[PDB]
């Protein structure tokens, strides 16, 4: 169970480091930056997908599971990376993307040819309605219908994501066997585990029932299908049980009850899952604009949600801890201050997360406080934006252009995908060429070089949080109790382990706040383990908190 004690660094490789100068981050670039990641202190790297792919969804549309996309390199580069990771005592986790393939995968190129093609049932084909329309009213996560018509065979195929991402038919045992072969191919070559892309979607309701009623709907049927956990238990039996591996499922649609199904060790499924419930607190529940209908940051909602996951998986299963990935904006821009208080704010969110029970995930650039971009809408790359613009602004007019732009400036996935900022030179030192997407305009002030030269950097704060997790067993194995539950500024909680107490107090606001210890804790003596402000005190019975002040103390 080394995965319980791990800290994971997530790499989005096309934006991490470009070794050959074409503006596209590559595998040799990752290799050159492994020493940086090890010095930070992560011991597991999760690579977003580098498999061959036409890049309709930047690698999450896979056309060959057993070869690299040309701009990342060759399998020989991938094998070298695996060796270089292991040489440094680290582990490498790959992205398993098996809810769907590219429509340019050989399986689909065969499948679509005819209803009697041997690969026809590798995907999900349905007749039109009598009037020619789609089999049902299901929507794609990237706007529009979940179905696309094939003129040649007169049937629609299903895609929860883009039209170039047809969903695999997991009802077909041959499909499941192909997936397990891919897993064994890579695990036999040293891959230490898998992050499983939208694993909550692999089981469908084969009736494809309409949602109740907007033309296209995404809801309860898009995840948690009737055979989901049967399939994952099979995957464990056939593959995962045969390897010393780590698994994290990207569990779309997960609540805390579903998380127990996924992560209870006695169920022999996965080690941990990503949920979206803490990421969902700033969208309206059921707007036609989905994620783009933004609500202000609500700390009470964050506290209640994260607390439900800490208590729900306190003594069974295991949590993941994240605020950032390649699908989320920079958290300090989204929910905090990314200007005069950027360093304090970045360290505050880091303290909230890393003081909890679970496996922390650091997204590339989070550890230096990277921020959202001011680039104009036409410089965004993500197909999600182009498609939502068409549906929400042009066709349905449920958002004005101005409000859509404002929402994309807060939540667009490309705020995670601008190049990693290594120094204040050209293109922040990401590339000698022309980057595939613009470098954030603030890179001269925010970059790895200045971070390593500044003892007060966010980077060294993250490095210390990781050191503390390795030093203080209470951080890995202590229980969890929310304090000051209804305080709208202060996120405070207590971990307990073998008579020790860990107190975490974080002001997640720009204004002065007040922490008062619960009365039974007022006479404890504390050693401050970390704070984003200087501390010289052993009593924490009341703390007058400055903007974004974070304190972590251990009882003595
Ligand atoms: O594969 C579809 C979808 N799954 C979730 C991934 O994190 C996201 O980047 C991708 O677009």
């Amino acid at each position: 169970e080394w995965w319980k004690e791990a800290v994971v660094y997530q790499i989005y490789p096309r934006s991490f480091y470009d070794a050959n100068g074409d503006g596209f981050g590559d595998l040799q670039g990752v290799i050159q930056k492994l020493d940086y990641i090890k010095n930070l202190g992560a011991d597991v790297i999760w690579l977003s997908p580098v498999f061959d792919s036409p890049q309709d969804d930047n690698g999450y549309d896979i056309s060959d599971y057993k070869n690299m996309y040309e701009k990342f390199g060759t399998n020989e580069d991938m094998f070298q990376l695996i060796d270089e990771v292991h040489k440094r005592g680290m582990k490498i986790v790959m992205d398993l993307v098996v809810n769907h393939t590219s429509d340019e995968h050989a399986w689909f190129a065969e499948s679509r040819k005819s209803k009697d093609n041997p690969y026809r049932d590798y995907y999900l084909w349905k007749d039109p309605k009598p009037d020619g329309s789609e089999p049902n009213n299901w929507g794609s996560i990237f706007s529009g219908s979940a179905w696309t018509y094939d003129e040649g065979t007169g049937q629609y195929y299903l895609h929860y994501f883009s039209k170039k991402q047809p969903d695999l038919n997991w009802e077909n045992e041959a499909v499941r066997r192909e997936v397990y072969d891919v897993m064994r191919f890579w695990m036999d070559r040293g891959v230490d585990g898998w992050r499983m892309d939208v694993i909550g979607s692999i089981s469908k309701y084969t009736d494809f029932p309409d949602y109740e009623t907007r033309s296209y709907i995404v809801g309860r049927y898009h995840s948690n299908g009737p055979r989901l956990h049967e399939f994952i238990q099979e995957m464990n039996r056939e593959v995962l049980s045969h390897y010393d591996c780590m698994t994290v499922g990207e569990a779309n649609g997960s609540d805390i009850e579903e998380a127990k199904k996924y992560t209870d060790a006695s169920r022999q499924e996965l080690n941990m899952i990503f949920t979206f419930e803490h990421m969902d607190i700033d969208k309206e529940q059921n707007s036609p604009n989905g994620k783009w209908q933004i609500k202000p940051f609500d700390l009470i909602a964050l506290k209640k949600t994260m607390t439900r996951w800490q208590t729900g998986l306190m003594n069974v299963g295991w949590n993941t801890l994240y605020f950032e990935n390649h699908d989320q904006p920079r958290v300090i821009s989204r929910w905090g201050n990314d200007r005069k208080l950027r360093k304090e704010c970045a360290k505050a969110f880091a303290t909230v997360l890393h003081g909890m029970k679970g496996t922390p995930f650091i997204y590339q650039g989070e550890e230096i406080g990277m921020v959202n971009s001011d680039m104009p809408l036409e410089m965004y790359d993500d197909l999600e934006i182009k498609n939502a613009y068409r549906e929400l602004v042009v066709e349905n007019k449920t958002m004005s252009e101005k409000e859509f732009v404002k929402a994309v400036m807060i939540k667009g996935r490309d705020h995670a995908r601008t190049p990693m900022q290594w120094d204040a030179g050209k293109h922040a030192g990401f590339t000698a060429g022309d980057p595939w997407i613009p470098v954030n305009s603030r890179y001269q002030d925010i970059n790895v070089k200045e971070s390593l030269e500044d003892q007060d950097s966010i980077f060294f704060y993250y490095q210390k949080l990781i050191q503390l997790r390795k030093q203080y067993k209470i951080m890995i194995y202590g229980d969890y109790q929310l304090l000051q539950e209804n305080d709208p500024q202060v996120f405070s909680y207590l971990r307990e382990y073998r008579g020790e107490k860990l107190l975490v107090v974080v002001n997640l606001s720009e204004e002065k706040a007040l922490f008062e210890a619960p009365p039974e804790l007022i006479h404890e003596r504390w050693k401050v383990l970390i704070s984003n402000y200087p501390q010289e005190r052993a009593d924490l019975k009341s703390i007058s908190l400055k903007p974004y002040e974070a304190v972590m103390g251990i009882s003595i």
